């Protein structure tokens, strides 16, 4: 099952109370990254969450202290955090400077919550993907994932899905996703890609 | 050069503002945001600092530095291969963090060798190697280095291997005169 | 009719989505974060024509105020009582004794207001005396009033003096009590 | 001493800061306006506080403010003075102290609400409270001053900046000159 919409998060979710919607994972890379505003969607997202599921959230190293901080205040228990790293940097400045070939996202749980992992062997790192592409999202990185904290029939929510790519990963491990897009083109991109219409 | 102390580095460190002391840079991981902004004032022009972390502080430390005339540059990480607690319901840890951040107007070090760039000096077998790449790059072979709390030493160490005097301070007396041996009387 | 719930405002919340449950205002003294976050969550059950009064403090109040206002609210005003004793200087202080009340509509709202025989505002008192005509002003009375925070009741009861269909919640046990016997059960 | 500026608050700040000044509270109703506070905090002493009339639509957010800058904030005060709504009567100042300062506070033979009826009296009861007879009171934007005829009558050496022309001569002949 996949299902889109083309709305603001912020307000469709008001609908989504009404409908006593329940969603096994968020899973999503939300904008910018007072702080409240916005840590802000978590806190009103958060009730969604099924109490075995967990959240998954892109983020940078400038905030993820507080988005964790945060989310163990929502009702989550924060596991810990996961990165990939890119092998083609944009450098950019090398002789003064790292480049910057890494990202980061952080893991939490609902606070009782019996959790998914779930692990191919192996026994695994903290880190999915050396992957490739230079310069988002790699439908690789967005797979295994989704392979590791969801179930097939969990249902995954990505109220800033963008392009897609979580719904499509979802799609082709058969996962059930629901996800929101506030601007039309990325919307259509998002639509189209995974057909529909 | 290498000057070592015991002691608790919020105490000592009024003792250094009558000395006038300034250092290169300050490289430590503490065992919490207020002894930045005490050991900032020792710090030279161009230095920087380095400070080992951990993911639910590194945004909290970073900020703290921005507003005590510090520009945090980048952030470094280094793994174990050997770390292991329930690997079925979790990810084991291999990773570790530290910030790095110079003076704001700073003409930093930097230093990159042959080789190149990247965020990741080590995988391992903490380790003298990993923190004598740390002050291989960030520093210069006549800086001074200081590590408020410096532990085993090994910063202290790194720094002897490659000539470059340093000053650590260590509240625990066990740590203190371990690290006293490892350099020397 | 008066109904009352032993709960957090934040999970039956959901069960008042299920139920379709509609509102005239909300009147509460809410017990920083989560002091916001409530009011975006009991916000859409509110009545096209319905408005809210929120207790709050001066260190808040602005925060309050815009937040209802980007929430589908026009902030109209603030009312204020003062208490006559007080206590932490006073040799080196004022005292406290101004509490302040927040008066927001929904936004395309013909709202309640409702004044006496006389003239004029802003300051209604010197407590059920308080509330009575908080709530003589803001509802009519068969309106329904919700009060997620109600604590000792007080809010029921001037709703029940007045006729004027309460609903509220409180967690903890023995104040909930309190208002249930205060009401009758 | 009486000194008035005509000018802009957001860069004759920077002559202050040439001039090394120091000033003991600063006391006035500015007309974004957040920041003037960080700029003019430093030129408060120790002991020294600031009072800040505002709008209870900002007046937690200046509060925030001024404890970022190195002020504790101690509490507000007001004063006074549709059919559909209520009636405005109340104005608000925000009072703040330096962190750790032994600050004025000065209360007559004694115990939030100065007046019942900007009034001269309203200002000259403030400026005997939260000031002593010599120290220094800074008011950036004066308007008509009204803070300065209340400090010389009180004999506490006013400081004033105001932009409008207007505004300015009005304070200046209020003054003498």
């Amino acid at each position: 099952m996949i299902q889109i919409y083309h709305a603001d998060a912020f307000e469709i979710i008001k609908d989504f109370y009404q409908q006593n919607l329940k969603v096994d994972a968020i899973i999503t890379d939300p904008p910018y990254n007072k702080n409240f505003k916005l840590l802000e969607w978590i806190a009103r997202y958060a009730p969604l969450v099924n109490p075995n599921g967990c959240m998954v959230i892109f983020c940078s190293y400038r905030f993820i202290s507080y988005i964790a901080d945060f989310l163990e205040e929502n009702g989550f228990v924060v596991k810990d955090f996961i990165q990939w790293v890119k092998n083609n940097p944009m450098p950019r400045n090398i002789h003064r400077r790292y480049v910057q070939d890494t990202e980061f996202a952080l893991w939490a749980v609902k606070k009782k919550a019996k959790w998914v992992f779930n692990k191919p062997k192996n026994e695994k790192y903290l880190r999915p993907l050396i992957l490739k592409s230079p310069v988002q999202k790699s439908l690789a990185l967005m797979e295994k994932i989704i392979s590791i904290h969801t179930n097939p029939n969990d249902i995954v929510l990505d109220p800033f899905m963008g392009s897609g790519t979580t719904g499509l990963a979802c799609k082709n491990l058969e996962r059930n996703f629901i996800g929101i897009e506030s601007e039309k083109e990325y919307f259509q991109t998002a639509k189209k890609r995974l057909n529909l219409f």
